[PDB]
């Protein structure tokens, strides 16, 4: 049985990061571990916000066993308006319940795989930046780039053109964040498309509520849609089932937490949906979170796990194997 | 790791008409932990046959020897490559769940979520003259019973009259009427509506139409004021989503016979992100059958209804679940 | 009237082993009628030693029946749904011992409809030198209709194609995905080779049996004909298909769906503008003369891909038909 | 093979039917008969024009061996405009065919039953004289009674309400024959409902190219509906199974032929539909064609063949036994 | 009012064997409809019937005298409505149905002392039809091109169907020796979905415009009508698929079609007008053909189409293809009202 | 030729709780005359009477010149006036009644010439159940067997109305004109609860507000009576809409909102698609009444008749060239 939870505020510099670490005790001891890297845009979360309710989430699951995880879960999906916090608190329920258990989460969650790889990010920059930054990580040894557009359908297009040029033989998965309308978007993916360039996740090049824009450009795109902003929960990524609207579906504990996210795998495996994994701005313990994930239920594509990569930290905090653009389980 | 499986044909004696043939599955682990499941075919349901389980006992060690438990996700993902054998995926899934809980040092029920200490099972009361019908019925409100699933479909003057009767000798009781595909998308609805003008209530409505009939259920769902389920429509994760996209039911029976412990698990977070309600039922398993059942439903906790009496209904001189059973109700120790 | 029914295991060895399950029917008239099921893990669940299994159950549910009153025999067979091969085997040979007592052939008895069929032969997937050789080889046979697995990997199966097409101009195309692709996978491929200037006959089943949506975004997209084979096992799985206007094409298989199944499909097809071809799992000479008398006698068929037999060694054919190169006749 | 094929007017009086029967002449001497029994509101026919085009007939199939009866059906298909012939012919052909393979028509389509019911027919009267007809019906031994509907709402419900009463024990089919409009359709239903009484089939109550007025009736009435007129063909079919539009299908080979007929079966039985089958004025040899059909297919749950029954004729002329309202196979 | 009704056999030599998707004709055998009043007044109609499209034999036409002559003798015509209620039960002779209807509106337009085509509304003085180029070699076919070019003809109907490869080819070659003329592709229901697709494509590529493509695919595929008109450059026009007006509507809640192609010998006049207020009430463009109509018989659709005025192309050359019998002035490719 | 086509305004008294209409002249060079009448709804179609009465002189240029006989012509020029479909109806029925004169006949005979007599009903206005029921027992007395009654400000004074109304006029059949007046859910009880009384109502016309379809079908599928479309009915276009939308059991035509023009198309649209159909007026004198008395004789096209406005005014010389016999109406 829980005994008490703690959250706390962690800062992380990149190369600042606000996120809630999550602590829960046990009656044996047991110290289980989550993070919640909160989002205001995608969740309309607030860093502050959320260490204003610690007490309401103590209140709410002390005093139950972690054997009795789902109702931990079921009592945790009321923070629907904390989804990060939803997170956080799941994981370290099931932290806490491997370690009493004499396992690990991966293996809790089914053991499917024993290695995943990350891709990693090149951010918005000029075009000359950009490139430069695609080089560096090819270089480190990442052969899935993550190359952000969305602002200037023009430049976007020039830039994975010369990224594609010095990367030879590595996937892209492209991010629009939402910055094209339709028919940009779906001009975007025929002009990428018409270099000979393969894009293997072109993801949410539509606004969050545009269920209807994403099956267009899911129908005129050569390359697999996924969504990110529009899939928060089970029940956003069973209409997106019901519409046909994408290829794939971003998941992120941040959004859906542990409880919808193995809802969202379940329903993505029902219906012909291919799944990849994302983060927000998680240190090494959070990330830690999406990789057990991953390799437990080993249901991911690609894996869109780097914001730990982008921080500063004293020593790593993931219980985990971090080896070049792969990780893995000891 | 397991070092060995092993499949048994193992014989039950029922009270009334009369034999229950279910595959025993024991994995054992080089731990010396031991794993058990059962099978508990359907040849109406799923086109098995026990003889055919039975002949395929080296495939299935040759497929999971060598695993570690605790990668039971890939023994499920091989395992899910027995679709023409459901009730044997579901043993073998469920054996290495067991088998896995104890070296975990725990219960397969806490190991899917620990959601429920209790569920209360219905009692059946089988086909046959209006007056035996009331006379099962009687007996099983009698016993403690508070659901009872009335079994009709052949006759539906008859099974609307049976209805009645037994609710008359039961008040209190809630009902579960299961027409196992043996009415015409009119007759589903006039049963339903005869009992309701009686002021009768059905708790749950199950698989009235044929099991192709999809449009049938829909249709059915739409007129009949009782929940309606898709029992035998309802066999896989890809039969569900269909349901759902069909909008064709508001209940989903689900047996592991049909689906096994992967495509269980899938269709539980389906219903539950689709405002689809859910209930489980059995086939002809025995007391270490229905155990697999009981640790799902306590484990999830994920249905409204349990129709979990095969074992009750066998002939057992030593209980084998591992549970407790307490009237119509079930917990664990 | 049925006097006895015997499954007995039987085993061929292939070119560069196929384990079938021939089924013998006895008549009280002396007469015997064959058929072969020829089972598939993959798309029916089916294990052979399952099939062998079942024989007392097989030969109880129809000793007895006459054969005259042969749609009991396939109503109670239809029973066999998780068995369709041997539920194939047993409707055929009940046809073949019918026939017999009634002085005609199978194809006759249902319709006759052409004397002459031709099949494609197969180029299994390998490396391009070995496809292209393959091709060769099968070209110079005489064989003008060409099938092409794929699937594993989409730039080398798009090479493959290319290059196959190259050494046998004047062959038409039949590319079988086996569910290797994925919706947008797919389409590329046959944009690809279509770029290429190649026609492709029939595009079969390029994503996964449960993704109907895909075959339908595919066959929107597709400028060749897309087909149904592992989504198409039962005439309820072709009602369903037809109604979600999903397919161009259904890949017929009588170890998918029996001959009832079959004969159900074949009036669903034409009563709704779907083309037609027939396949085959691994049947000897003896199970694919199931598929060549269903195909000369509906004559319902564009292409078929009845070569399995010819992959096997076989002492003696044992097909009620004519072999004459690529082509089938009844004498 | 096909030497000879003739159609000749046969009129039949009733207690008048004027039918082509067609006769064919195989080269070893075995002749197979069919009968067409036209019908100008259903199918547009005219009695006469199917006497003028026996030439066009008899070059169409002459020469072909019936053993490729499949060929035969095809190249009868294109009589289309003569539905009615196109029945005949092919049976003939079926007919022929079965003899020189020493069997019969019925066990050459399966042989699945040895025997069937039809029911008999109460006409358009006045309420007191369909009361007449039923009871004279039912006393013949019929327990499936078909009650003719559609001029008048009202007295059709007093007229089924009277008939119930006097032939308790009988299941009853009624046919509107496209007399009412959607909502006096549902009218009509209801009300028979609210006074205890079942109707087994509901038959074309509009008309016939109104599929969705059958689709709507169909969803309010408590009694089966099946279309009729509305099916003619396969493609009709099809149609009618896509649109959700009945729960049943009344097959006359008067207006699909055999291989149509052969094919709706199949569609039926693929699709969830329950088949009846019907006539229209044949005399004994032209129900045989029917009865066949519906003992080797089994296909039917009723059978509506009674037209022989109204008619009269010295000498039977069916391939079949008729005992009752039960036919069997000698 | 009618007091007497006729039909004759009247047999018409085409020039040379017309050869079309699965069908050669040399010869057209029509069924002509003579119609007379108490007045003294006759009206005249022509039968052109149709196996492949409407099921119908002549012979079985012929046979029917009695029938005809027994539901509208004694019918006053200025009650045409009647006339044409009553005949509409002639679904299964929609060609005879035609021939009666339009010779009853002869009969009543000559007792009102004006033309049909005013009846109708009397909205175009003028319509201009295109000529039809047969399958044959595709040497032929641009010889047969070339000479219908030269006569004046600027819209030109090329048949297709039986040989993909071909047909691109022939279109080619038309094109190149017909510049400045549209043209009109009928593959008679000869293709499959895909195959026409590519049709379309092939000849899009090549930079020629097809103003109407019709009927590439059987006639109950309506979906795959549907599919055609997705991916098809040009316009897609239903010709078989469109017999009654019950088939348009239906064409029209599928969003089958771009065109429906009108013949009165499928559906008569009261089908026929019934199509047009359809098409009109629906962004349905509209083109009227014909079967094998003589000039009498053609005069039925030249009134039609000048009358409602309703049709973007003119298919009306079956009297062509074979003394004038016709109520118009025929000049060139041009149809005038006298 | 058209000559010259004028409009004047007429204003017709009404006898119990004006009609403002605009008669059209059109003349022709032969010295025939040929007339109409619009009768304009500010409610239903969003004309003024001044206005029609503005656009006279271009309404004049329009035709002016063109040949009777080219009616077509003057039919589709017309259809640009889909601001003033009144004044379209008018325009091209008296272009039609110049026709039919100078080829010697009458309009319903060029336009089919179908049935030799139509029968109308009468209409009960909202008031209270007490005179409602007064009006209904006259309006029986006279001979009427179709009764249309309005309803639609108050569900449980509409049902009312209804059954004591049915009480005094048994053997008559009734036509409700609930005038958008309803939400779904009370059209839907309002149909309920007169079925229950045992009573029949031949057309429940349009029930809920003109745009809103979904609502027209709504009450369609629970409605045991036929259902309508009359506001939502106005033009050929809006019925393909409810037609493949599968709104209503019924549409009402109204010359008064769709003119010759469209609602010839109806006609063959309703025809083509199992669909019945009812013709309605608004506030048309004996000479504009004329106008729908040929189309429903010509065409044939209508089960019931809503032909009652000339007979709600008082004109001392009739003015329709048709013969008004009680309930009926002929030709000669
Ligand atoms: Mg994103
Ligand atoms: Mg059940
Ligand atoms: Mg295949
Ligand atoms: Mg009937
Ligand atoms: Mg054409
Ligand atoms: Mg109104």
């Amino acid at each position: 049985r829980i005994v008490n939870v703690k959250l706390s505020l962690k800062r992380y510099e990149y190369e600042e990061s606000r996120n809630v670490e999550v602590e829960i005790v046990l009656e044996s001891g047991v110290k289980g571990y989550g993070e919640a890297s909160p989002s205001f845009r995608v969740n309309g979360e607030r860093v502050e916000a959320l260490l204003a309710i610690e007490n309401a989430v103590r209140e709410m699951i002390t005093g139950i066993d972690v054997r009795n995880y789902a109702r931990i879960f079921e009592i945790t999906d009321r923070l629907f308006g904390f989804p990060s916090l939803k997170a956080a608190v799941q994981f370290a329920t099931l932290d806490a319940l491997s370690q009493e258990l004499g396992t690990q989460v991966c293996y809790l969650l089914g053991g499917k795989r024993d290695e995943i790889e990350t891709d990693k990010t090149v951010g918005i920059d000029t075009v000359e930046n950009r490139v430069k930054e695609a080089k560096k990580i090819f270089e480190e040894g990442f052969r899935v780039i993550k190359i952000k557009v969305g602002e200037n359908l023009k430049e976007d297009i020039e830039a994975v053109e010369e990224i594609a040029k010095v990367t030879r033989g590595a996937k892209y998965i492209v991010d629009a964040n939402m910055g094209y309308t339709q028919k940009e978007a779906v001009e975007f993916a025929r002009a990428v498309y018409q270099k000979g360039i393969d894009i293997a996740v072109y993801e949410q090049p539509v606004r969050r509520e545009d269920i209807e824009g994403l099956k267009f450009v899911r129908f005129h795109s050569p390359f697999p849609v996924a969504a990110d902003e529009s899939a928060r929960t089970k029940f956003d990524v069973m209409r997106l089932v019901k519409e046909e609207a994408v290829d794939y579906v971003n998941i992120k504990l941040m959004k859906s937490g542990i409880s919808d996210a193995l809802a969202i795998v379940e329903i993505a495996e029902s219906s012909g949906l291919k799944l990849m994994i994302g983060c927000m701005g998680e240190s090494s313990l959070g990330i830690n979170q999406s990789v057990h994930f991953a390799l437990g239920t080993g249901a991911f594509e690609f894996h869109d796990l780097d914001s730990h990569l982008m921080l500063k930290e004293e020593v790593f905090r993931g219980k985990f194997i971090q080896d070049g653009p792969r990780m893995r389980v000891k």
